[PDB]
């Protein structure tokens, strides 16, 4: 019975795309990032089986720039997916876990402003 869909892909690509440019913006922090986890390349067998929903900047670009976003909160579970995936595969001590953490602060404080914009 609530309202769905209220704004238009289109618009939520504007209004979002600044936050996902800020994290690209971030060097080095975004280069883990940019492209899928690719498990052959990385040696690493396993990542597959632990990170059943892999999620990184490239595919949430492509999503946002073709309007695939419905729902603002549809881009964010995204974002959070990546730095989700990241947290977990990665131990804590480890270089890109700390790149993760540091993309998600620049998120949040980029975030929350463009959230009360579409208030
Ligand atoms: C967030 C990316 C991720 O979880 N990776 C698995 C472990 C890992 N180690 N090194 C990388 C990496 C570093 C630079 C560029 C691309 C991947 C990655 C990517």
């Amino acid at each position: 019975s609530m309202r769905k869909k209220i704004f238009k892909p289109e618009e939520l690509r504007q209004a979002l795309m600044p936050t996902l440019e800020a994290l690209y913006r971030q060097d080095p922090e975004s280069l883990p990032f940019r492209q899928p986890v690719d498990p052959q390349l990385l040696g690493i067998p396993d990542y597959f089986d632990i990170v059943k929903n892999p999620m990184d900047l490239s595919t949430i670009k492509r999503k946002l720039d073709t309007g695939q976003y419905q729902e603002p909160w549809q881009y964010v579970d995204d974002v959070w997916l990546m730095f989700n995936n990241a947290w977990l595969y990665n131990r804590k001590t480890s270089r890109v876990y700390k790149f993760c953490s540091k993309l998600a602060e620049v998120f949040e404080q980029e975030i929350d402003p463009v959230m009360q914009s579409l208030g």
